[PDB]
């Protein structure tokens, strides 16, 4: 059973925008999803300082880099507090229409595209090297969902029968035919040094086979 939404009408323009634009430095969408993992995972730890029992649901907090070549992809996956379904709705938990509104203000007073994430909508960088941006999610206050969204206007939601996380969000992003860069490991290795060294919580890099 699959829900159908529309996007908020300056979050449609928000992403048309991030696909439309030419803007050659794109490795910054790494950068914004392991900064919204650290936010996650942030989250979690803070309520389990007073209530342990949070934690339940899986103790390690951190971040997993999963390239795969043969689907094309590659997803982000953090342990953190993850998303209620409303949370998906309303745009993945963001003030997504208040922060487009100041980032699109500050885009023609000088900003660039890698400013994204000071205005609290570094997710939707994903479509940068994504065609297709798949959400995973659980929260220790909710069931387990799917968000989906290929742009166009509009996003999916349904009830997830995939493999069970235990609590935190997976990004699967379904890479651009001329993006598959993202997916080779000196690439990604690059682009976490170069932006993410400071980073509170380890990020693995998988291998592949
Ligand atoms: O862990 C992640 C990953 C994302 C996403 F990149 F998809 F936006 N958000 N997010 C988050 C942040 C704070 C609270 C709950 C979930």
């Amino acid at each position: 059973e699959v829900e159908t939404f529309a996007f908020q009408a300056e979050i449609a323009q928000l992403m048309s925008l991030i696909i439309n634009t030419f803007y050659s430095n794109k490795e910054i969408f790494l950068r914004e999803l392991i900064s919204n993992s650290s936010d996650a995972l942030d989250k979690i730890r803070y309520e389990s300082l007073t209530d342990p029992s949070k934690l339940d649901s899986g103790k390690e907090l951190h971040i997993n880099l999963i390239p795969n070549k043969q689907d094309r992809t590659l997803t982000i996956v953090d342990t953190g507090i993850g998303m209620t379904k409303a949370d998906l709705i309303n745009n993945l938990g963001t003030i997504a229409k208040s922060g487009t509104k100041a980032f699109m203000e500050a885009l023609q007073a000088g900003a660039d595209i890698s400013m994204i994430g000071q205005f609290g909508v570094g997710f939707y960088s994903a479509y940068l090297v994504a065609e297709k941006v798949t959400v995973i999610t659980k929260h220790n206050d909710d069931e387990q969902y799917a968000w989906e969204s290929s742009a166009g206007g509009s996003f999916t939601v349904r009830t997830d029968t995939g493999e069970p996380m235990g609590r935190g969000t997976k990004v699967i992003l379904h890479l651009k035919e001329d993006q598959t860069e993202y997916l080779e490991e000196r690439r990604i290795k690059e682009i976490v040094k170069k932006h993410s060294q400071f980073i509170g919580y380890p990020i693995t890099l998988f291998v592949e086979k």
